[PDB]
């Protein structure tokens, strides 16, 4: 069925929850063996959240290459993305390392450092110009240079200097700042503007190593960041825009990472965001 009327029709039936249910029985399962060593066990935020085997992202170290993000690579909509959990207060210079090796221009945060009164990441870059951050383990240096604060988000320029080789780049920190503390957004107006600012910015771009988006677990709100996206891609390159399914969409990137949209109310938002997002690009 097409997207929009599909909509209406679980609204209306109040099937939301069957259809989510379905997504869950169907998406793949494959292993994730090195997550679950005991020697990773304080790499992990959540014992129930990690990476496949087959598409974790490899630090380039030969003590220990572990770290929970995965790759997922959408061929026909041309476009990678690395999703990850917030990062620890023992794997921040593991995030910048793997930031440096994979080549990547922007990172996208979709949460605050404290929600419901609990810490959901670590305080993993410097808030002021000349108090920079030195990540011993890694031998990297990141200094804040810039920050422009909106109303919905807030972006940063970041410079990175690997230590070992005094090369240096620029990282573009995009932070969504006001998704709230309890379910979805009730516009996806804002969410819009955003991913639309992440575009305009190269981040997202082939000329550059994937982007790096993470939320608290890295699977609920990111997973609507890239679902997003790539429906959006592909109704632009298809012949036929209302050929595109979002649950199928869905299903392809839960090949690549585990439980992508945690719940329901999660899925209808993303539903809601292409939808409006469609009509955007174009004129309506
Ligand atoms: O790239 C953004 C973009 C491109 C095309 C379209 N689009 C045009 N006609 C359509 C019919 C049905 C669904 C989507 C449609 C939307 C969004």
């Amino acid at each position: 069925m097409e997207m929009e009327k599909e909509f209406e029709q679980i609204d209306k039936s109040g099937s939301w929850a069957a259809i989510y249910q379905d997504i869950r029985h169907e998406a793949s399962d494959f292993p994730s063996r090195v997550a679950k060593l005991p020697k990773n066990k304080n790499r992990n935020r959540y014992r129930d959240v990690s990476p496949f085997d087959h598409s974790r992202i490899k630090l380039h170290q030969e003590d220990n290459d572990y770290i929970n993000a995965s790759l997922i690579k959408m061929e026909e909509a041309q476009r990678s993305y690395i999703l990850t959990q917030g990062p620890l207060p023992n794997t921040v210079g593991h995030f910048w390392e793997m930031v440096w090796e994979q080549k990547s221009r922007g990172v996208v945060m979709l949460n605050r450092v404290m929600e419901k009164g609990s810490l959901k990441c670590a305080q993993y870059w410097p808030q002021k110009e000349e108090k920079e951050m030195i990540f011993e383990d890694t031998n990297l240096k990141l200094t804040l240079i810039s920050e422009d604060i909106k109303s919905y988000y807030t972006v940063r320029q970041l410079e990175l200097e690997n230590l070992t080789t005094q090369e240096t780049r620029e990282i573009l920190h995009f932070h969504y700042t006001t998704w709230p503390d309890f379910g979805v957004p009730e516009s996806p107006a804002s969410f819009l503007n955003f991913l639309f600012k992440v575009r305009e910015s190269g981040s997202l771009s082939p000329e550059h190593g994937p982007v790096v988006v993470h939320c608290s677990a890295g699977i609920g709100r990111s997973g609507t960041f890239c679902l997003a996206d790539t429906c959006l891609l592909l109704m632009d390159k298809r012949k036929d825009p209302s050929s595109v399914d979002i649950k199928k969409v869905l299903l392809e990137m839960r090949k690549f990472r585990m439980g992508l949209i945690q719940t329901a109310d999660q899925l209808r938002f993303s539903y809601l965001a292409v939808i409006e997002g469609a009509k955007f690009i174009m004129g309506d």
